[PDB]
């Protein structure tokens, strides 16, 4: 005998089947999902970081005036000024036209601070991506893991189940993204040797130790100013630091699909989409289906605040009442609007907080918590101004 | 009793089972996806249109020097030469000993027709995935709704019907697309503050009623000419009318998998991928499937048109002869050809038209209708010449 | 009677159950992946290779200084040179006690050499994905195709099969790629008319003979050296070559999930995402799987080699010991580490070879095969250093 079934991927929503085999005391069977791992392939570009000027000493010269070449050095630069500032030795000896030669150069280097304080650019593609199944079979408890490169057999209660593969792996990972700190950003980051000046990617190098430092920070060399000699030129502010300004809100928190993420390996959890199937050695007639859900009424919707379009800018407030504290399902019936989160918790304090998301200023949808329904109407503010660069 | 299935994730290809329940009247199932939506979570990143150029007040100069400074205005522009010697003057103004001076400025803003005309890159990603199926229950007829992000629990007909999660939610948009009138573009769009001239997003903002103007329209001052004192420059055609000739077709013809594209909430519908797997109260035993597919055959495939490689550049024709009108499925049996489309409906007639794609001028494909297989035998031209910008 | 199941999306790991049909001899069916093709919808955006520098003839003259309008040529570029009349050289060339004028000019072509030898820059989005099914029932082998666009009904061995659509079809495939010779990558590279000197992209055109050549070499017209007269300029070393150097390992061996990528028709093989559902006229009663697995012992983990932050730069070593000579499945229970491959041949032999991730110098992760576990500890060296552009 094998009866075949599919639990839903959502860690919470529970499955659970009244298995009453003939001969004797009915089992109840429950499994749920309770962990999500999907961990993609971080194939590391570059990292970026504040830069660091530097400029050695200059080359005082006479009419004897040199020519400097070029050497390799991160937006190196050099060169050679005729006729600078009235001073000498001696008694003003050069003559030979120009008067006085000034051979002025600088180049670039990361930061002293890169080592404690960089942004990392990776190129990522999901790896793998595996569950942790509980499931509660009479008597015995037993934690399986269920992936998406294969199924899996295990008897468990002398029962034999085989979770079949993952329907599928959804990943809210672009194939490019950028690591800061505990933040992980979906940002289609400059190439390697394509950054630009006052932009993030200022200069990158692949890693911090690297010796590939490549900059483009607009460098320019100007004409030293008659006094005491010194080396004038222009640049462009650490596009790093214009980049801490400008990039928004991270992933850690729009993340779709009630996804969460998480940054030492890097990874996903409880993405909520997809579903399990399982099998064992008992008839669909032993087989029998639960589905206890909290019965929940009046329900009532509140937007407090909303921004226009903008991942989930917008937050919605359930008030309601319910028979059993309980796991309800949430959704949207109305295109016009999405919903972050896939769940919620549903308490007898009657309190319950949604993200959700549209592009359209005052939208009017219809959420849902379990079978109960609602509609929400708001009035939303376009998008917040950009921090324009250097103009 | 639990009975666990799957239909496909097609709208039209219906599921029909005839559930024999040893009690009297036999049950004709039948249930099948109607609807398809996929919205994605929009970020608008920023806005693009015809730019305006602006060119001040003349600094008509004669016996000073104003120099120029740096205003915050977009990529502003300020040269100030020694010239304009045509006359001009009078003594009585500037009997002056030196000669002529003049400050020449000009800087960029939105033109009045972006309001009504202008093109928004969004950065979106999968934010929710749910079909409408009907199911048709002896003398009962009931639509569901059926999401990823979580089952369903129904009860139609004093059956208890469970519509598990979706497989998977497969989308046509990238992870960064451009919306224009009623078409969506997947362009990997320059970022924000990345705009080059004559090219998509010469000028961007956040919105149209934004104030972060950010432009990069290569503004070149240019020395007066002798006779009428006015602002001479150089620049470069709004890149906006430059993408309007560029920009190829859009997504919405292109669209893989049959997805159709809509633009006012922004989403991909009927898109065919996946199954949808669902269960209810009665033993494997009852249940017992059918299987009426339309019986044709005489196939004959037929290329009109084709173009190298291009998304679905090329066109076939199939002429045939069936038994009865219905709705069959298509497919193709060689990867050296993709069908677009996932299914066709079969008339008396006998015309079927499908659009296939292949990247290989003289290909050889074998397509399918039903249990029907053709060849196709075509040769094709090289995609279209691009449009070389300003040179 | 209608039993429904499924089996995983891994080319090798079998399906086999035991079909006992109260009548007599008793069936052993068995159904397993043998294939599967992933195939995307490329659409050329254009190719790159080497360029080719043009410069003609230049033009001596006279005091009779000429100016140079603008033609139409890749990078075209022209400078009448005033006072750098070269000056002498036999006859009288231009009396005039002032200066005449030199009209130089040079554009760009693509190298006779990219007919055969030139990249491609595709945009590809996944277009169907099929797989090859041999179900061996009984004493009967057949092998049927299972899709994704839709499901498929077969009769085998008097048993009417179903084998409904794929859970879901996962790409290897960025949303740009860039196709070489037998190599693909993925690549952002960068857009049609946008390409930057030295650097991948350098002239770009539509196809090979296309007439839409572009071009941004960074030529720039030098001023003649006295004696003989010819065109001096200074350009960027064909960035097509530099990206040879770059372009890292290719895709064709960072393919996740074991996936295998291919480049004539291009496309990704026995990729193992997913499950294939079937359903058949035959009570779960009757039905039992069977699941043999090579019983294995003694495992133990050995790194040889191991780089830091890049798509699979370590590899594992396992040695073991077996009862039988098979196929068993491989997993990582630590997410600080993931494998390439999802399955491999168990030998007497005792020797398996695996590639694994990770973006931790000094991971400890345990690898697993079949039911036996094992834990590794290595140490990895950071990512090779990038090759520095024309500084
Ligand atoms: C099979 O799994 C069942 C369910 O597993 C759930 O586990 C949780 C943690 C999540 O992962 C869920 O998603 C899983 O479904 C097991 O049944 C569970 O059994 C435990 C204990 O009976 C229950 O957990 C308790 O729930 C009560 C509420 O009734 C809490 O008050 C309680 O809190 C504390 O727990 C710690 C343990 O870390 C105690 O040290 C602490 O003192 C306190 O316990 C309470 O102590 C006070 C005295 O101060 C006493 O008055 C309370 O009676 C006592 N509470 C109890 C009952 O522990 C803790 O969270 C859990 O609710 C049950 N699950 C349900 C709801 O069915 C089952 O045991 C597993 N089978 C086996 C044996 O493996
Ligand atoms: C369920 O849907 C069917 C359509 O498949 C409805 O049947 C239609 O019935 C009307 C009148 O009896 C006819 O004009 C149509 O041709 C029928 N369609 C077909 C092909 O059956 C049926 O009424 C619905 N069930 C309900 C709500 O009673
Ligand atoms: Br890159
Ligand atoms: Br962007
Ligand atoms: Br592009
Ligand atoms: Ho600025
Ligand atoms: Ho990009
Ligand atoms: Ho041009
Ligand atoms: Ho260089």
């Amino acid at each position: 005998y094998e009866h075949s079934t599919v639990m839903p991927n959502v860690v919470g929503f529970p499955y659970k089947a009244h298995i009453e085999r003939p001969g004797y005391s009915p089992l109840t069977l429950q499994m749920q999902v309770v962990e999500t791992s999907l961990e993609p392939t971080l194939n590391l570009e570059y990292i970026t970081c504040e830069y660091k000027t530097v400029v050695p000493s200059p080359y005082v010269k006479c009419c004897g005036a040199s020519e400097c070449s070029t050497k390799e050095k991160p937006d190196y630069q050099c060169k050679v000024y005729t006729g600078v500032y009235p001073f000498m030795w001696g008694g003003a000896y050069c003559f030979c036209d120009s008067e006085n030669t000034q051979l002025s150069e600088a180049y670039v280097d990361r930061s002293d601070v890169c080592r404690h304080d960089h942004a990392s650019a990776y190129k990522a593609h999901t790896a793998s991506l595996k569950a942790k199944v509980r499931v509660m079979y009479g008597n015995v408890n037993q934690t399986v893991d269920v992936y998406v490169n294969g199924d899996h057999a295990v008897t468990i209660g002398g029962t034999q189940f085989i979770f079949g593969p993952l329907s599928s792996a959804w990943t809210p990972f672009d194939n490019k993204i950028v690591v800061y700190k505990d933040e992980v950003f979906n940002q289609d980051f400059p190439p390697y040797g394509s950054g630009q000046p006052g932009r993030f990617g200022d200069i990158q190098s692949r890693t911090v130790e690297s010796n590939d430092l490549y900059a483009n920070t607009a460098l320019k060399l100007a004409r030293p100013s008659p006094g005491m000699v010194h080396v004038p030129y222009t640049q462009t502010p650490s596009g790093f630091k214009y980049w801490l300004k400008e990039k928004g809100t991270a992933l850690n928190t729009k993340a779709p699909f009630g996804c969460q993420i998480k940054t030492n390996p890097v990874r996903a959890m409880n993405c909520a989409v997809g579903n399990i199937p399982v099998s064992m050695n008992l008839p669909d007639s032993a087989f029998t289906r639960i589905v206890e859900a909290p019965t929940i009424i009046d329900l009532t919707c509140t937007v407090a605040t909303c921004t226009h379009s903008s991942d989930f800018g917008g937050v919605l407030t359930l008030t309601y009442k319910t028979n059993k504290n309980g796991d309800c399902s949430v959704h949207s019936h109305s295109n016009v609007a999405t919903l972050q989160e896939a769940t919620a918790k549903v308490k007898t304090a009657g309190k319950v907080t949604l993200h959700f998301s549209t592009a359209s200023a005052s939208p009017s949808f219809v959420v849902s918590l379990c079978s109960a329904r609602a509609t929400c109407s708001a009035s939303c503010e376009p998008p917040k101004d950009h921090i324009v660069p250097y103009a």
